[PDB]
């Protein structure tokens, strides 16, 4: 051991097949008696709102963190003339589904108030890019499975047919022990003929936003609150829930569906409340981790396609405090796909392919500026990305065997960079991962539309998550942001117990 | 719209002030202090639309 250079320290370890001794301590697991579940049916449901005001039973009972709602719903489709006709059922075996996750992207915003100081998030634009980012297969087959859950991986729906991974097919045709497509999801079909379809069922969507958690891994739920209450609002259009394929819409048209309408019934939330036992007392006041994520967004006028490139920058913003990490992507814009609804039902979620990204932290200018688009995909996947290289940088050749038909190129749906803000952006001496303040940000990024048809005006999105303390003591909910002092950040002694990998484990 | 487009001129604008002079008997202090408020507007425009 003390053979080489600077000598080391010796330790020995027993192989797994044999200890055979070590100190084996019997461990009685105990948690409070009486864990019970309630179904709080929403008071004051509407067509543009849902409001669930529910009160904790005792205020001495901890409230478990996973929460979800269920909405019974009803849609009627009908055929437009022309395109007409028309001779196939208005709903098609392989060309039709819910968008994922349905009752989510449809909702404009969600805000739950605890204790009650409100913590709210933006669910329409935030989520579709938040989904890719932290889930392993283990998770996407667990909790995440209650709502349609298969993300759009073709640049255009029309192309997909008929692949083995067409994002909206029947259950049969997803290989054993894997994530099914979104035409897997169960619901009654009361009618289905040409000129008319009409469907019914019930969809379970879990709530996102902290401190309610959509990871499987759990942590001590919020006690000792005195009243909590959720509040959705859905943006007007509501044709966004459904999905479709161009492959059937063909003509000078136009298409088969336009138009159709939805209807909800009594939704209800599902809360859960353990009780701790009279032996072990939980503290009068108690502190929780708390994250806020809020998106900043430019819109441009320039129109680029069907596969031509260009460059863009986004108006400066001044963060109050360093986000713990931020995401950046260029998605196809909102101003379109909110007109003449056929567009709403037949445009996938996917983002444009990135060529390079240079950004500026406070005053720096040109950060990362010389890192290859390949070299952007290295992190994450180190912050947990989860899509093969070919998916990022989305493009894929796939050629045809005859004389003479030119090979066909498909967009494979683009990428979204996430850069953890101290992990690989670097911060001036004596500046933590979240201290006030305040530093400009500006993202200058060149992009390319890889979707074969058609042109698209884009927008840029940048979603930054901040890390604040939140102390819920009944019945106040103070929430200090930028918790560490600038003097405390120098000479805060390092530890060798905690592993950094265990901190990136706690989402987030 | 019918209206487009007009042209506006001005002439010779004049201000009016009122100057009092206090009684010779009663004296005014050589150094006075008034309250003074200062207004200043900060603006951030974001370029998104909603309708």
């Amino acid at each position: 051991m003390s053979n080489s250079a600077i000598p080391l320290n010796v330790v020995a370890v027993q192989e797994p097949r044999l200890e055979l001794n070590n100190e084996r301590t019997w461990v009685v697991v105990k948690g409070g008696q009486q864990v019970t579940y309630y179904p709080f049916p929403s008071t004051s449901f509407s067509s543009n709102q849902f409001n669930f005001i529910c009160n904790p039973p005792s205020a001495q009972t901890v409230l478990d963190r996973l929460v979800f709602i269920q909405v019974p719903y009803d849609i009627t489709f009908t055929a437009n003339p022309s395109h007409a006709g028309i001779t196939e059922n208005l709903l098609q075996p392989g060309r039709d589904a819910f968008r994922a996750f349905p009752i989510s992207s449809i909702t404009n915003t969600l805000n739950a108030t605890i204790n009650g100081f409100p913590v709210n998030i933006e669910l329409a634009q935030i989520i579709h890019a938040l989904s890719r980012y932290h889930t392993p297969l283990k998770v996407k087959n667990g909790w995440m499975s209650m709502q349609p859950s298969f993300e759009d991986n073709y640049q255009s729906y029309r192309d997909a047919d008929g692949a083995n991974n067409n994002p909206l097919g029947v259950f049969t045709s997803a290989a054993g022990l894997s994530e099914l497509p979104r035409g897997s999801y169960t619901m009654n079909v009361v009618t289905n003929t040409t000129t008319t379809a009409r469907i019914t069922g019930v969809l379970y969507e879990q709530v996102f936003l902290p401190p309610f958690l959509w990871d499987g891994e759990q942590a001590g739920g919020l006690a000792n609150l005195t009243s909590l209450t959720f509040n959705w609002v859905l943006n007007n259009n509501l044709a966004r829930i459904w999905s479709h394929s161009d492959i059937t819409n063909d003509v000078s048209g136009n298409s088969t569906i336009g138009s159709m309408n939805i209807s909800f019934q009594q939704p209800s939330m599902y809360l859960g409340f353990v009780t701790p036992r009279l032996n072990i007392p939980i503290p009068p006041r108690i502190t929780y981790p708390y994250f806020k994520l809020s998106r900043y967004t430019t819109q441009f006028q320039n129109t680029l396609a069907p596969n031509a490139s260009s460059t863009f920058k986004s108006n400066v913003v001044q963060l109050d405090s360093i986000p713990r990490k931020l995401y950046l992507f260029v998605k196809q814009s909102d101003n379109v796909i909110y007109q003449n609804l056929n567009n709403q039902i037949t445009t996938p979620d996917v983002f444009l392919q990135i060529n390079n990204l240079n950004l500026t932290w406070n005053n720096q200018q040109g950060i990362l500026s010389g890192a290859s688009s390949q070299n952007l995909y290295d992190f994450s996947v180190q912050n947990g990305y989860n899509k093969t290289w070919s998916e990022f940088n989305g493009v894929t050749q796939q050629f045809n065997g005859v004389s003479g038909q030119p090979t066909k190129v498909i967009g494979l749906e683009g990428g979204i960079v996430c850069l953890e803000l101290g992990k690989d952006v670097g911060l001036r001496d004596d500046e933590a991962e979240g201290v006030i303040g305040n530093f400009n940000l500006q993202v200058q990024m060149t992009v390319t539309n890889t979707n074969q048809y058609v042109t698209v005006t884009p927008d840029m999105y940048i979603v930054a998550v901040y890390d604040g303390t939140l102390v819920i003591s009944n019945t106040s909910a103070m929430a200090s942001i930028g918790v560490a002092s600038k003097e405390e950040v120098l000479n805060a002694r390092i530890t060798h117990g905690v592993s950094y990998n265990e901190l990136q484990r706690i989402y987030g």
